[PDB]
RNA sequence: GUGAACGGUGGAGCAACACCUGAAGGAAGGCUUGAUGAGCGUGUUCCCCGCAUACGCGGGG
């Protein structure tokens, strides 16, 4: 990986640098993401609202849309 | 398939016009380039100082 974030193509959001590293289970929350309607209420928190969303793949395909429960950035 | 992928902040524009740094102000008042040094006396063994180490050298009044 170069680059992350939009717009790659005019040179923005060049990565520096990235660390990988483990962490405990309680510790990290992966459910900060846009999850289906259906999703188990443990991993829906206060910042999850119902949308229409992408919940996989490429995230611009408006044909992919569907019902979500995603955070907001 | 990084809600991505694609996308020029561009084109034009006088800092410039006018405007006297200088009007007035004493380098003055005293002062031998001539002085100084360049010529006129003593008539014979006597005190101190060093090198030596006394056989004598050096100096000194």
């Amino acid at each position: 990986c170069r680059q992350i974030g939009g717009k790659r193509g005019v040179g923005f959001g060049q990565v520096a640098g990235f660390k990988v590293e483990p962490v405990a289970e309680t510790d990290c929350p992966w459910s900060w993401r846009a999850l289906p309607a259906d999703a188990d209420p443990r991993l829906v928190t206060s910042e999850h609202a119902r949308c229409i969303a992408a919940i996989r793949g490429p995230y611009w395909d408006r044909t992919l849309h569907v019902e979500a429960l995603a955070p907001t950035p």
